[PDB]
């Protein structure tokens, strides 16, 4: 689902002046005053994103598009190192990453994680491992956003500051709604609730993923074409089923600057296409964060937007 932000410009230009400078000098009081701010949304913008919050979509995500983003020449350079400096000054995007974020839940860091840190820079580096968000050249292959840890996410938000060059790289969401008609009842009662061996990624460094889970006739998703590694013969049988039905749903953005892609991580799996970087100073660079809500137990109480959690394996 997209939603043409265009005419919020001048509106959300106002709202990102609210918000602190230096968000990672107090995230806390930074995100506090987004969440005040994310009050004052565009009456438009404000339902969709509070309908996509309760009722999530068919496609399992929603597209901001033309949200106010700096002119690439007042960009500073992409970055070439996590993690980013505490003095960064605020950028657009990682503004509205701040309002819309608040609007749907608590960002939250994973401590293992880049340094613990909340605003994630995506952009490519070189030798990346392959199952990083640094890699370009190899596809990066679909995932639901650790969904072997507890604490895994509701929501996985990347915001577009940069496209790359040739703007050839798509990133790619298969949705549990649409993949699922495709399964025969067999397939389907025999992945519902059934706990399959995963490994975790690099930083993390079993965990038991239920490839679905919930209710029945309309269940989450929990998959990786890497990780999830099932035993039973029966089991990769159904798990297959499900990452061609998934590929035969697989749909396709390209971000460009402006762009907040909003990814249901509990009803979807997503990916990259290919693309070489230039080592320009001016290659593909996203701002992603992830979001905590009320849905099923990722809270305990007490939580913040900008607490950075430990990790415990699913299982
Ligand atoms: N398919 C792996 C996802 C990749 O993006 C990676 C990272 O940030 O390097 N990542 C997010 C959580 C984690 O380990
Ligand atoms: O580069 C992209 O568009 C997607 C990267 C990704 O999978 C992620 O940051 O979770
Ligand atoms: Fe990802």
């Amino acid at each position: 689902t997209s939603v043409d932000c265009t005419a919020y410009g001048p509106e959300l230009r106002a709202l990102a002046a609210r918000l602190p400078r230096t968000p990672r000098a107090d995230l806390y009081a930074f995100l506090d005053a987004a969440h005040t701010a994310a009050a004052s949304l565009p009456g438009a913008l404000a339902t969709a994103l509070d309908t996509f919050n309760a009722e999530g979509s068919e496609d399992g995500h929603l597209l901001l598009r033309g949200l106010p983003v700096e002119a690439d020449a007042d960009l500073p350079t992409t970055p070439s190192s996590t993690p980013a400096p505490e003095d960064r000054s605020l950028l657009t995007m990682e503004a509205m990453l701040g309002l819309v974020g608040r609007r749907l839940g608590l960002h939250t860091g994973y401590r293992e994680l880049r340094s613990g840190t909340v605003y994630h820079d995506v952009y490519p580096s070189p030798g990346a491992h392959h199952l990083s968000s640094e890699t370009s050249e190899t596809l990066l292959e679909f995932h639901t956003e650790m969904a072997y840890h507890r604490l895994q996410p509701n929501y996985v938000m990347l915001a577009c500051s940069r496209a790359d060059h040739e703007r050839t790289a798509a990133t790619l969401v298969a949705s549990v709604r649409k993949a699922l008609p495709l399964l025969d009842e067999r397939t389907r009662a025999r992945l519902l609730d059934r706990r399959m061996p995963c490994c975790v990624d690099v930083a993390f460094r079993i965990a038991q993923v239920k490839p679905l889970y919930g209710d029945a006739d309309d269940p989450f998703l929990g998959y990786d074409r890497e990780l999830l590694a099932p035993e039973d013969p029966a089991d990769k049988e159904a798990v297959a089923a499900l990452s061609k039905a998934l590929d035969e749903v697989t749909e396709a953005v390209y971000l460009e600057p402006g762009d907040l892609l909003i990814v249901d991580n509990f009803r979807t799996t997503h990916a990259r296409t290919p693309f070489s970087p230039r080592w320009d100073g001016k290659d593909r660079w996203l701002h992603r964060v992830y979001i905590r809500t009320d849905r099923n137990g990722q809270l305990s109480g007490g939580e913040r937007a900008g607490d950075v959690v430990a990790f415990t394996p699913r299982g």
